[PDB]
RNA sequence: UGGAGAGUUUGAUCCUGGCUCAGGGUGAACGCUGGCGGCGUGCCUAAGACAUGCAAGUCGUGCGGGCCGCGGGGUU
C-alpha cells in the first residue's frame, strides 16, 4: 500500500569526556505512486531505529502531488537554504532525469517523465526539502481559476 | 521531445571554495593483443633539404623547310 525507500544514512558524532559517541540519521521517502509523497528524517542511536523513525516521520508529513499524465503541471524552482531545485514537465517516453534524491522522491510520488536540475548546494537533505516544497507549491489550472473567481 | 551527479577541508555540521571523477569527441600517438570484408582516412613537426621517373601540351584543315627513303617525269 505504501512503498518506502531510504535516501541516505549517515553517522554523526558528538564529543564527550572519553571520546566520540555516534548517532545515526536517515532520510526516508514513502509514496503510493498515486500522487502522495512523504519525507522523513529520523535520528536514533542505531541504524534500524533511525530508519523506522524516519519512516514514521515521513508518513506523518505527506504532500499531495497534482500529476497530469505522469508529469508535472508546470515548471517550478525552489530555494531551500543554499540548495536550488529546478523541475520541468516532460512528454511521456522521457523518463525521470534527476539526482538520486529527487529521482527517488518523484518516483515514489508517481512521476514517470520529468526534467530536474540541482543547483547551488548539493546537500541531499536540503535538496530533498526543496523538492518537497516544490511539490507543495504545485498548482493545477483548476486551482488557479479557483483562486481568481472573485 | 529537452537539463542526473559523485568524492574530497571537520570529532561531527551547515556554507563558501577549489581540485578530481563518471560523458562525448580526435588527421591521434604509445603499451599488450590482433581473423575477414566494405567505406572513409592517413607529415598536425622543418613553408627544412631533395636523387630519380612522370606531372603541359596540342594543331600538316595556318606556313615554308632540313634529314632519311621510295615512286613517277623533262634527257639517248
Ligand atoms: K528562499
Ligand atoms: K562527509
Ligand atoms: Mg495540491
Ligand atoms: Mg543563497
Ligand atoms: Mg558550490
Ligand atoms: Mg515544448
Ligand atoms: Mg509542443
Ligand atoms: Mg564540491
Ligand atoms: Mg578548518
Ligand atoms: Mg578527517
Ligand atoms: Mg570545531
Ligand atoms: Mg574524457
Ligand atoms: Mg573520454
Ligand atoms: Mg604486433
Ligand atoms: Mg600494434
Ligand atoms: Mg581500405
Ligand atoms: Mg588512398
Ligand atoms: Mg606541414
Ligand atoms: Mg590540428
Ligand atoms: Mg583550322
Ligand atoms: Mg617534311
Ligand atoms: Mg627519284
Amino acid at each position: 500500500d505504501f512503498e518506502e525507500k531510504m535516501i541516505l544514512i549517515r553517522r554523526t558524532a558528538r564529543m564527550q569526556a572519553g571520546g566520540r559517541r555516534f548517532r545515526f540519521g536517515a532520510l526516508v521517502v514513502v509514496g503510493d505512486r498515486q500522487g502522495r509523497v512523504g519525507l522523513g528524517f529520523g535520528k536514533a542511536p542505531e541504524v534500524p531505529l533511525a530508519v523506522q523513525k524516519a519512516g514514521y516521520y515521513a508518513r506523518r508529513n505527506m504532500v499531495e502531488v497534482p500529476l497530469q499524465n505522469g508529469t508535472i503541471p508546470h515548471e517550478i524552482e525552489v530555494e531551500f537554504g543554499a540548495s536550488k531545485i529546478v523541475l520541468k514537465p516532460a512528454a511521456p517516453g522521457t523518463g525521470v532525469i534527476a539526482g538520486a534524491v529527487p529521482r527517488a522522491i518523484l518516483e515514489l510520488a508517481g512521476v514517470t517523465d520529468i526534467l530536474t536540475k540541482e543547483l547551488g548546494s548539493r546537500n541531499p537533505i536540503n535538496i530533498a526539502y526543496a523538492t518537497m516544497e516544490a511539490l507543495r507549491q504545485l498548482r493545477t489550472k483548476a486551482d488557479v481559476e479557483r483562486l481568481r473567481k472573485g
